[PDB]
This record gives structure tokens, C-alpha cells and sequence, in this order.
């Protein structure tokens, strides 16, 4: 993103209905089906 | 002034109080005490 430029008080910055689903709708084709656990040095079997 | 961008639809353009001080009571300082009037081509007694 760009670096910031300092409070802008006119900018609105409401939520608006296409990021709920450009944003948290899109992130299902990416969970997966199992998750590891994992110790603190390389030991995956559920730690 | 800088180009035009293109329509912003999060600006706030609404106007402020200090707005009507920087500009309208500003130009008091200008105004003068009479005004000529011309002709169409360079006769300034009142036309
Ligand atoms: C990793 O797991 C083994 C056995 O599961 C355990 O002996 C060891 O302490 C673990 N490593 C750490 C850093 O806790
Ligand atoms: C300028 O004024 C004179 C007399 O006041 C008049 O004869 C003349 O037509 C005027 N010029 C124009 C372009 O109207």
C-alpha cells in the first residue's frame, strides 16, 4: 500500500457491501481441510 | 489548481465556517470606492 500521507478528516470510510465479499467471502478457496500441530523444534505428530 | 483526477465519491465536499472568512470577507480589502463605466471603444464618461 501506499505510505501515508497524513489524517484526511473528508475521506469516508465506511464499509461498503462488495468488500464483505472481495474479502472474507474470497478466502474460502484457500482454508484447507486438516491442520498440523507442530512442537517447538521440527515435530509434527500433534506436538 | 491541480487536473482533474476523476469523481472521488468518499470526498466530503462540504463547506466549512473558515471557508467564509478566507474568501468573501477577504475581498473587502479590494473593493473600491467608484466604478467607471466605458464605451465599446475607449470613452470613459460614462459611456
Ligand atoms: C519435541 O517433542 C519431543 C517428543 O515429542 C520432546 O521430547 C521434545 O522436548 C520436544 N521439543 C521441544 C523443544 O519441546
Ligand atoms: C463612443 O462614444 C461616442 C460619444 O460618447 C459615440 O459617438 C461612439 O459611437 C461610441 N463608440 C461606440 C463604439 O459606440
Amino acid at each position: 500500500p501506499p505510505e501515508y500521507p497524513g489524517y484526511r478528516p473528508f475521506l469516508d470510510p465506511s464499509i461498503s457491501p462488495e468488500f464483505v465479499v472481495a474479502s472474507e467471502q474470497f478466502l474460502s478457496t484457500m482454508v484447507p481441510s486438516g491442520v498440523y500441530m507442530r512442537n517447538a523444534s521440527c515435530h509434527f505428530q500433534g506436538i
